[PDB]
């Protein structure tokens, strides 16, 4: 009865054309014959290529980032300019992000909010540090995180989210959460979601992994039952991001 | 005996698909016939559609921005994969940047010289605030920023280097420069440039004015001695780029 998976290749900020070409012949020549939708998410100037190459019909392509509105914005991509290409799927909130960029929970959630009414897909990160980790302050700071971006939803709004548990202590250190550790924060976002959203909602929404997913420690982390999939960094650019794909099986 | 003049298009954070084909096919059919850099900085996503389209000999494409290194850094567009993708030419340090997005001069400094080690022209943006013009600040404004760009510069790397003089209160506002306030400041500069790095640098050296250029105002700018062309926002989405360009003659 888990909602259907999602299999996130967040590439980061790497590739070039002969890289991506190779990688996503990869990709294409996996046959995919579970439901799962699949993600990637390349820079922005290589979205036209990833859109001309990628052929898998599993697979949609995502920003890793967005502003809300045109103009005056040297340097950004924003939502209507993402949409007008095709583009219709955004991370938003990932951890430097927040951390080197200065996306507090306020930005975070608006940017969620503006990208839900121009009908985007949103994998919105939420994760707790080590420091918060070692505090015992989990829980308060995903629920926290959470919550800012629930306030500014309507309840539909929420069919177009996804949210993204990434503790910032397993993003490229090799120190992967345990299937409990996971766990037992889906478990308590989902009732989270279920008592402040709505049951329906909660029982509907994917939440995803992330931090040091391979394709040997997946299956352990999706038989475990409120993990909806993955959000993938380092093994998405290389060919096992197939195996993490299968583990959702 | 001026260098050779460039008229740079930054499209800041704006187009469709269609309304870029529409500019490009009248930057390409607009025949120039002096010796202009022209540039024109698309958002990220929109750069393979101008390399697919753009055929005037006299343009290079540009990024708005960039970060100086691949790897785990979310949402942005790294030099390196810039170069594979047949960009070489970057705008650093434009104001919102600056005031948004937290580029202090060290962090502008960092940039521009990682772009000149990397093979990039880069046109170097500074610029006084209202506040500073009023208080008599606009000399050490300028020349602050400027001396910590060139901190981390060889001398011969300042041939990769154009500067973009654009007071932040004529940026989108309708209030341009003066020819003799824009003038005031682009000798100042020189004369720093010939004193501190070098005179044949200062001579070869394009500083470019920004903040309200217009097709009406942009020869008149082009007369001052010190002025070796534009750095546009607005009138460059806007078949008018034309006349901005001609005025360089
Ligand atoms: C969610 C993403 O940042 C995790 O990156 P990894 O390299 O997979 O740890
Ligand atoms: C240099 C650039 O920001 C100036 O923009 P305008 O819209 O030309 O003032």
């Amino acid at each position: 009865a888990k909602p259907q998976p999602i299999a996130a290749a967040n590439w980061k900020c790497n590739g070039t054309t002969a890289s991506i070409e190779k990688l996503v012949q990869v990709f294409n020549e996996h046959t995919i014959s579970h439901d799962v939708q699949c993600v990637v998410a390349p820079t922005f100037v290589h979205i036209p290529l990833v859109q001309a190459k990628l052929r898998n019909p599993k697979y949609v392509i995502s920003a890793q980032n967005a502003i809300a509105k045109s103009g005056a914005f040297t340097g950004e991509v924003s939502m209507p300019i993402l949409k007008d290409i095709g583009v219709h799927w955004v991370i938003l909130g990932h951890s430097e992000r927040r951390t080197y960029y200065g996306e507090t929970d306020e930005i975070v959630a608006q940017k969620v909010s503006e990208a839900c009414k121009q009908g985007f897909m949103v994998i919105a990160c939420i994760g707790e540090t080590l420091q918060q980790r070692e505090a015992n302050q989990t829980a308060k700071v995903v629920l926290s995180q959470t919550s800012a971006i629930a306030a500014k939803l309507t309840k539909d709004a929420w069919n177009q989210v996804v949210l993204a548990y990434e503790p910032v202590w397993a993003i490229g250190t090799g120190k992967v959460a345990t299937p409990e550790q996971a766990q037992e924060v889906h478990l308590l976002l989902r009732k989270w979601v279920s008592e402040n959203i709505g049951t329906d909602v909660a029982a509907k929404l994917r939440i995803l992994y992330g931090g040091s997913v391979n394709a040997a420690n997946a299956a352990t982390l999706y038989a475990k039952p409120d993990i909806n999939g993955f959000l993938v960094g380092g093994a998405s650019l290389k060919p096992e991001f197939r195996d993490i794909i299968d583990a959702t099986r």
